[PDB]
C-alpha cells in the first residue's frame, strides 16, 4: 500500500529497517508496547502475530503515517522491524507517558500541592495545538485528538506534549467504538471530516487537560452525548477554570464548523490566556 503526504507519496520501502539484532525489549508499558532499545531508547509498537490482514495493513499505514511527519510536537518514528516477527513501529521513547494518565498522577494532592499550575497546562495546551496546526497546514485530518493519544517527554515543568497516536486517521470497529465525545455533530451525523473537525476536538482535549483527567460529559453515555451535543448542549467549564480558557472550549464547539476557530487562532488565543495574570494566577483545584 502507498501513502500520500506533503505532496509526496511513500511506501512500506521508504521506512527505515531496523536490524531485528540491534532491538532489545526492556519492559512492557501497556498490541503491547514495550520500551526498548537500539544506545537509543524507544517505545516498541508491536504486531500481533495473529492478526488479520486488515490489521497488518493498518499496522503499516500507521508506520507510512508516523514516518512521514516532520513536526516538534509529533512523536518521532526511530524505524520499523517489518522483516521479522512480530513486527515492530519503533517511536520515540517519551518519559512522560501518555497526557491522559499524567494529568490524573500529578494531579495536585496536599503532599504535592503545586506538582501542577495553569501555565503548565497552558504549556501541553499550546503544543499539541501547535502540532494540530502542522496537520491542518498539511491538509491532515487527525479524527481522533484526545488526551489518551497525547505524549509528553518527561514528568517534570520543561515537558513537551506531543501527538503519538494517529490509529484513527489510519483506519479512515464500530458505533461504540467511535470517540463520539471528541466528535463534532456533521463528524458523528454526516461522517463529514475538514480540518475543522479537529477544532471540535481540539477544545474537547482543552476540557480533558484543565479537568486534569476526567472523562468528558460526566456520568453521559455515547447515545446521551450525541443528542445532548446535537440539542446544543455544551460542556460546564472544569473546576477553577479561568473565563478566557473557557472561552477558547465553546470557541471550537460550535455547531457550524465555518464559526469555528482555525489552529493559527487557537494558538493566539493560548498565547494570550499565558499572558495573562487573572488566568496563570488562579490555583487548581487539590484533591483530597
Ligand atoms: C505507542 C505508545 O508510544 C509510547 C508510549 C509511552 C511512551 N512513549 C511512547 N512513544 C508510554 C510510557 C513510557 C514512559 C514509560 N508509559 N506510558 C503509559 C506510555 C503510553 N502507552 C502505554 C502507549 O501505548 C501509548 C499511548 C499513547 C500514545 F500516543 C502512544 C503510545
Amino acid at each position: 500500500p502507498n501513502y500520500c503526504f506533503a505532496g509526496k507519496t511513500s511506501s512500506i520501502s521508504d521506512l527505515k529497517e531496523v536490524p531485528r539484532k540491534n532491538i532489545t525489549l526492556i519492559r512492557g508499558l501497556g498490541g503491547e508496547v514495550y520500551e526498548g532499545q537500539v544506545p537509543l531508547q524507544v517505545a516498541v509498537k508491536t504486531l500481533p502475530e495473529v492478526c488479520s490482514e486488515q490489521d497488518e495493513l493498518d499496522f503499516l499505514m500507521e508506520a507510512l503515517i508516523i514516518s512521514k511527519f516532520n513536526h516538534q510536537n509529533i512523536v518521532r518514528c526511530i524505524g520499523v522491524s517489518l522483516q521479522s516477527l512480530p513486527r515492530f513501529i519503533l517511536l520515540e521513547l517519551m518519559a512522560g507517558g501518555d497526557l491522559k494518565s499524567f494529568l490524573r498522577e500529578t494531579r495536585p494532592r496536599p503532599s504535592q500541592p503545586s506538582s501542577l499550575a495553569m501555565l503548565d497546562l497552558l504549556h501541553v495546551a499550546r503544543d499539541i495545538a501547535c502540532g494540530c496546526q502542522y496537520l491542518e497546514e498539511n491538509h491532515f485530518i487527525h479524527r481522533d485528538i484526545a488526551a489518551r493519544n497525547c505524549l509528553l517527554t518527561c514528568p517534570g515543568p520543561g515537558r513537551v506534549a506531543k501527538i503519538g497516536d494517529f490509529g484513527m486517521a489510519r483506519d479512515i470497529g464500530g458505533c461504540a467504538m467511535l470517540p463520539v465525545k471528541w466528535m463534532p455533530p456533521e463528524a458523528f451525523m454526516e461522517g463529514i471530516f475538514t480540518s475543522k473537525t479537529d477544532t471540535w476536538s481540539f477544545g474537547v482535549l482543552l476540557w480533558e487537560i484543565f479537568s486534569l483527567g476526567y472523562m468528558p460529559y460526566p456520568s453521559k453515555s455515547n447515545q446521551e452525548v450525541l443528542e445532548f451535543v446535537t440539542s446544543g448542549g455544551r460542556m460546564d467549564p472544569p473546576k477553577n477554570c479561568p473565563g478566557p480558557v473557557y472561552r477558547i472550549m465553546t470557541q471550537c464547539w460550535q455547531h457550524q464548523p465555518e464559526d469555528r476557530p482555525n489552529f493559527a487562532i487557537i494558538l493566539e488565543r493560548i498565547e494570550y490566556c499565558t499572558q495573562d495574570p487573572d488566568v496563570i494566577n488562579t490555583a487548581l483545584p487539590i484533591e483530597y
